[PDB]
C-alpha cells in the first residue's frame, strides 16, 4: 500500500515539474510544495488506492556520495532525459542505469523521455543544430530502454502535461508487481 518512487536524471531535464504536475493532479486539491522527499501522494491505479513516496534528486545531480543515500528501499525508479538533449540521453547508459542497477537491484525502471513538445521546436532545432545534434527520436528511446531493461517507455511533456498521468499509472503497476 506504501511504494517508494525515485525519480533520476540529469540536470533540468524536467524531475521536478513531473513531479508538480502529478502532484497538482491530486484530488482533493493540495498546495503543492516545493520540494519533495518522502512526498505521499495517493493514487488509484486499477483497483488498488496506493500510497505514493515520492523523492526528488533534483540538486544532487553533481553530489554523487549523497544522492545514493536516498536509494534504499526503492519500489520503483523513474530515470528521465530530455528530447531535446541527447547528451541527456547518452548519460542513460553511461551514469544513471549503472548507478541506479548498483544501489537498487532489482527495481523496476520506467525510462521518461521528457519535454516531448520541443521535438518540433523551430528553436530547439536551430540551437541543437549548432552542436550538430538534433532532438532525440521516439525510436532512439524505445532502444534504450529495451537495451537497459526498463519495464517501459514512455514519453511526457510536463509544459503542456500530456503523458504525465500515464507514467505514474505504469510507476504503480510496476512497484505493485
Ligand atoms: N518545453 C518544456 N519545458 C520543460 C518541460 N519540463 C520541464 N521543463 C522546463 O525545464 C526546466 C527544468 O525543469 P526542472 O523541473 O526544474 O528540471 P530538474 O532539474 O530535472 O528537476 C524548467 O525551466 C522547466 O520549465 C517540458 O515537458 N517541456
Amino acid at each position: 500500500i506504501r511504494k517508494k518512487l525515485v525519480i533520476v536524471g540529469d540536470g533540468a531535464v524536467g524531475k521536478t515539474s513531473l513531479l508538480i504536475v502529478f502532484s497538482k493532479d491530486q484530488f482533493p486539491e493540495v498546495y503543492v510544495p516545493t520540494v519533495f522527499e518522502n512526498y505521499v501522494a495517493d493514487i488509484e491505479v486499477d483497483g488498488k488506492q496506493v500510497e505514493l513516496a515520492l523523492w526528488d534528486t533534483a540538486g544532487q545531480e553533481d553530489y554523487d556520495r549523497l544522492r545514493p543515500l536516498s536509494y534504499p528501499d526503492t519500489d520503483v525508479i523513474l530515470m528521465v532525459f530530455s528530447i531535446d538533449s541527447p547528451d541527456s540521453l547518452e548519460n542513460i547508459p553511461e551514469k544513471w542505469t549503472p548507478e541506479v542497477k548498483h544501489f537498487c537491484p532489482n527495481v523496476p525502471i520506467i525510462l521518461v523521455g521528457n519535454k516531448k513538445d520541443l521535438r518540433n521546436d523551430e528553436h530547439t532545432r536551430r540551437e541543437l543544430a549548432k552542436m550538430k545534434q538534433e532532438p532525440v527520436k521516439p525510436e532512439e528511446g524505445r532502444d534504450m530502454a529495451n537495451r537497459i531493461g526498463a519495464f517501459g517507455y514512455m514519453e511526457t511533456s510536463a509544459k503542456t502535461k500530456d503523458g504525465v498521468r500515464e507514467v505514474f499509472e505504469m510507476a504503480t503497476r510496476a512497484a505493485l508487481q
